[PDB]
């Protein structure tokens, strides 16, 4: 499948345009959790490929958190999400660069004011025959930094339709 060209779903842009005072204050509080949510959850992630290396809980951190994003119209979160599920699930063998996920964005804008690997961490995972997760592993973490750059974007995004910096 393909990453979603827009960061937010039209959807729910409709709605963040057609909200009353009293839904906009809501959404926007909803918003604030998930900003909460997700640096926990990247945080968690991190910590995991940095110790334990457990793909069951890197599994389940990326279902969580593509359920959460999705339901704010989060799309690329939640497809980034959807990939570390399935990668921790040993379903899938593949995350594209960074290079192609960039491209694919609809408003070529958004990018130009913004390193785009400020927030990477290295990846220190080896590929190794003797370790059969070690690839699941290291694709993960590249999925990882995709996650925190789509992740401000969206904050970015965000912050422009709710008028304050979220």
């Amino acid at each position: 499948s393909t990453i979603p060209s827009e960061i937010i779903n039209w959807t729910i842009l409709n709605e963040i345009i057609s909200m009353d005072d009293d839904d906009s204050d809501f959404s926007k509080g909803l918003i604030i959790q998930f900003i909460d949510q997700a640096q926990t959850t990247f945080a968690q992630m991190q910590r995991q490929l940095d110790g334990e290396k457990n793909l069951t809980e890197l599994d389940n951190l990326g279902h969580f958190l593509k359920q959460s994003s999705a339901a704010l119209g989060l799309q690329r979160i939640a497809w980034v999400c959807e990939r570390i599920q399935n990668l921790g699930r040993k379903m899938e063998h593949f995350f594209p660069n960074k290079t192609e996920l960039v491209n694919t964005l609809s408003d070529k804008s958004i990018i130009n004011g913004i390193n785009i690997d400020e927030d990477d961490e290295e990846i220190k995972i080896q590929v190794d025959d003797k370790d059969e997760n070690s690839i699941y592993l290291i694709l993960i973490a590249k999925a990882l930094n995709q996650s925190r750059l789509e992740f401000k974007l969206a904050r970015i995004e965000l912050s422009k339709y709710y008028n304050t910096n979220l």
